[PDB]
């Protein structure tokens, strides 16, 4: 991949390949993101970003970023041997945070097959405390950004998102993170929580309909020895809302919204 | 990728990416395992092969392979953005069933840093009964395949597996594919158990040791509903012994060896 001609934005191709596809032959949602999270990284080894992707005053500071919300709207997935590019790119957002946003497209039709945005916050990474973009990170930011508004969901992608009430319709339990689970720095994947959201949408679903949305929020993080129930309910196309809690005391780690087209 | 001039071999190269590396940022054995098979696939496809990689015969017959054995070698893990290159092709072993070997070699220095070889039965998809293979399927083959014997292994990868006993020394229990896990047929990725099999490890092995060798046989599949517990004894370098069985009745699933180095 590289660098676009103005160096404001990043694309990349991507194969899809025999174990990242599901039943009907198609990249699995999973497969989507982690193609978005790759795409991701080499964008910020492009522009000179550090394990982490932070910047210089980040780590004077020993800040990192970390995800609040990641949303994806999917057109159509990519079939087996079929290449697919994405295009990258962020954008400050004043002292809440910052957004990287992604298009897919058909590499042989050009065709826009999906988009993406995902919202980040600075956090300190000992004590773990959110807190406002500095001065001196935006001034980092606006070099490598565009500085006029480029958004990939010009919303859904901004919706709030209410919480599962006890009793939930669906649900899977004990669910728990192995090896593969687990990015460089031994932290649960982002992509890993996506995946068990979707584990209490009932497999009938999921034989007859195919994902068009999904909306994530992240809380809290699940560390490597702690347990996950996954909860679902129906809303409604059908809709269903999602929550993530600790097997144990139930503490919320991630709550969100997907949305579903019969085939 | 592509055939190799002869057409006899397949070659591929990958670009190992950032969520398919570990803690010293190098790619997993589960990584690796990934693209072995997905080079097996793209070396199929290129020789005619079907879902499944069934050659015209089988399925007239309803018959499929499936893996018996898995045996890796790692002399030196990819570092993220690194190319590999992967040569895989295959034998028939007569009316014991095929065998597909690959070398896994640095792009950029050309020097091998790893081997793998895997053996497949013939089994009627139906019943499950395992059968030998026919002469009209060996038929097939001989077109796709080195006449004279080709080895990834001239000369551990032969040695047989004993039964680990009651009590383990370290135990992982509970585990449960989620639909990450589960191949385009639904049936549990064979790289699952190998993640599974890593599970029982301590992490202070792995902290401490590189993954040189792996050994695994596959005696029944785990299903989408199953919970496995993945158990350990240390033999030894450091060795172990794996067992892969069924939580519940104690079925046993794989078995296994490791061979780890300190670094």
């Amino acid at each position: 991949g590289s660098l676009t001609e103005d160096g404001l934005s990043y694309k990349e191709k991507f194969v899809v390949r025999s174990y990242e596809v599901g039943s009907n032959k198609t990249a699995t949602v999973e497969t989507i993101a982690n193609l978005l999270q790759e795409v991701g990284c080499n964008h910020a080894q492009s522009v000179g970003f550090s394990g982490f992707a932070t910047t210089t005053t980040m780590r004077k500071l020993h800040l990192i970023w970390v995800t609040a919300r990641m949303h994806i709207e999917i057109y159509k997935y990519p079939a087996w041997g079929d290449v697919v590019e994405i295009e990258t790119w962020c954008q400050s957002e004043g002292r809440i945070g910052t957004r990287r946003d992604w298009i897919l497209k058909d590499s042989v039709t050009g065709e826009v097959t999906g988009r993406a945005t995902s919202k980040w916050v600075m956090m300190n990474q000992d004590t773990r405390r959110l807190q406002k973009v500095s001065d001196d990170v935006r001034d980092e930011y606006l070099v490598f950004c565009p500085q006029e508004p480029r958004l990939a969901f010009p919303n859904r992608s901004l919706k709030k998102i209410p919480k599962l009430e006890d009793p939930a319709q669906y649900s899977m339990i004990g669910l728990k993170p192995r090896r593969a689970d687990l990015d460089m720095n031994q932290h649960v994947n982002n992509v890993t929580y996506i995946g068990w959201v979707l584990e209490s949408i009932p497999q009938e679903i999921v034989d007859t309909h195919e994902l068009q949305v999904i909306t994530l929020d992240y809380r809290r993080e699940c560390q490597q020895d702690d347990v996950v129930d996954s909860l679902t309910t129906t809303t409604s196309d059908s809709q269903f809302l999602h929550l993530l809690r600790l097997s144990g005391d139930g503490q919320e780690i991630n709550r969100g919204t997907t949305l579903w087209r019969k085939k």
